[PDB]
């Protein structure tokens, strides 16, 4: 189980576009672990070109020679390089995939195996209330999804509060609802919006305003009833500690795209120890990334007690798996096979790769 | 004064190697502003390949068309992309260079023009005390430098405290001394080292331990007499606020390599308003970057009241300027010419570029 090579292949798939990087960890046993790295310059500052570069130029040469059971050595070596979250996460998850295949165990069970499935949430917004209601009905009827996260951040705030209210009026208590502003509103606008929706039983408020508007962010978080999920502002455990102790976050988003499995376990244990809720998020992941999210989320009780953002891949026109993921009865099961339980379709990769 | 093009040229110059990126902002007036971006994967996570990529693929197309007097528009647009500090800083400084050339004004005077020169500090360490003393004598006698920053972080700590003590015994109060651990020591080791050197009158303690060892870092900072300079942990104003209010920093390093001139002004004003000392740092800069550091540092009283890390370029085997920078009587003057007061030697660029 020694790493003999690590590759990074850029690929592009149009949306109904995902310009991700397929990361592959090759072992001396002929096993190949895989994962994807989604470049999000507006969240982490990584680019597709940059991810391939850091992996080929820095991470690959630093990890070749290590066994699949020296994860902490790999973790420590990669940690020397600052940032480049998805690049590091992809390598970690590909290593875990390879390990699982080598031991004939799923990543989920190796991580803890608490359960075998997660409830799925769907995100929507930035359109008319009538259209949003129509989409929610379609998604719920088609996939059984009962949890919806409304993307907000428009001005006037009434444009978004109208969407959330329309959804609650249509489904009543039959669905779960919460919001994510992606730092789009000011703290003051965020408070006015939440106050207007005080009767809609929103379970969480996610990154309504910039965490970097430090003092106003802290004031807002202290004014809200529900937990305030920090996402882009807590990419590392140290950020979790600073934002939580500082009062700018009262809940934590865990995204395997940025913290993989080794790092995500560090985030889960920190959040559990501190006593904070956690939710599995989506980095606008393809099916490879989604398979990773469910692999981790199902391993623990604290992550599986909440729905996970696992439906974004449906918006892609195609994907790289030989067997596509399926959402039924509003849930997604962790794959039955060893490792991530997935396989890359050779023809799909050949058709979508851009190198 | 409209930007018509922005280029990023990778180059490499061996040390007596600097793999930086020359950034050039072209205007419709035929003026070309310049600056460099030093890729520091172990500090910011940027790579030489990554810097060129983010500039060519994201920043250049987003800035072409803006005038040199729409700095806040450029600042806001670049801010959409997370991280990539030196890439952004280089573009900002090149824009300022172009503006200065267009108005026949030096960057220093446009920024405030408080003074015309800065005292220079030199960093050394990681060798035997006798050799370190010899180097300090040489540097002081050769350039007149009277401020030395000892790089520390080795174990046992006695190896570094011995170096600092040897320097103080040799020069007495004739020189200024302080230390920078580059996050190399644990907080506990850092305290023991500083206590051992309590009689050596160190003016500052810089990043002795990781800022990410959050609680122990805060405890250490509160135990030390002198100001504790945060550097790699405060790359943005928001980090300055979080680290300062959290107690993990009691002084601020300003490096034009990561915050340029527009961003550095934001850091200076924040630090001045909060009431914290600030020091101009070095990102292992070449002469282009050093010219930028002095341009900014001389503009304000709070930055010029302390020596600036401005001697690292001396370790390079060559550089790209037509007229090299000169340190005399332990000081460096801001260039007399418009903009940064520098010009790229065509033959040097042709010989060292790697594209
Ligand atoms: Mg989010
Ligand atoms: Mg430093």
């Amino acid at each position: 189980m020694k790493i003999v090579a690590i590759g990074a292949i850029p690929f592009s798939i149009p949306y109904t576009a995902a310009e991700h990087v397929l990361v592959r960890v090759h072992t001396d046993d002929g096993i190949v672990g895989v994962a994807e790295a989604p470049p999000r310059p507006f969240t982490y500052g990584e680019t597709q070109t940059g991810i391939v570069a850091v992996i080929e130029q820095y991470f690959a040469p630093a990890l070749i020679g290590l066994t699949l059971t020296e994860r902490e050595v790999a973790h420590t070596r990669m940690a020397r390089t600052v940032g480049n979250p998805t690049a590091k996460a992809a390598i970690d998850m590909a290593m875990w995939d390879a390990l699982g295949q080598s031991l004939r165990l799923s990543v989920s069970e190796m991580l803890g195996g608490y359960t075998d499935r997660m409830r799925v949430s769907h995100m929507l917004g930035f359109d008319d209330p009538v259209k949003m209601v129509a989409e929610a009905e379609r998604i719920r009827e088609t996939y059984g999804i009962n949890t919806f996260k409304v993307k907000v951040g428009r001005r006037p705030v009434q444009l978004d509060t109208a969407v959330v209210r329309a959804l609650r009026e249509r489904f009543g208590d039959a669905i779960e609802l919460y919001v994510d502003g992606n730092r789009g509103w000011s703290a003051a606008e965020s408070l006015r919006a939440m106050r207007e929706m005080a009767d809609l039983d929103l379970l969480f408020a996610e990154e309504l305003c910039p965490a970097d508007d430090v003092l106003s962010r802290r004031r807002l978080v202290g004014q809200l009833d529900m937990p305030f999920i920090a996402d882009e502002s807590v990419p590392t455990p140290a950020d979790v500690t600073r934002e939580v102790l500082g009062g700018s976050a009262t809940a934590i988003s865990i995204k395997t795209a940025r913290t993989g499995f080794t790092g995500s376990t560090r985030v889960h244990h920190l959040a559990e120890g501190l006593g904070l809720d956690m939710v599995m998020g989506n980095q606008i992941d393809g099916q490879i990334g989604t398979a990773c999210t469910v692999s981790f989320g199902t391993a623990f009780e604290r992550t599986s007690r909440h729905a996970g953002e696992l439906s974004n891949f449906l918006d892609m026109s195609d994907d790289l798996l030989t067997v596509p993921l399926q959402i039924s009865d509003g849930q997604l099961h962790r794959r039955p096979g060893p490792g991530l339980g997935i396989e890359i379709d050779p023809d799909k990769l050949a058709h979508y790769r851009t190198d």
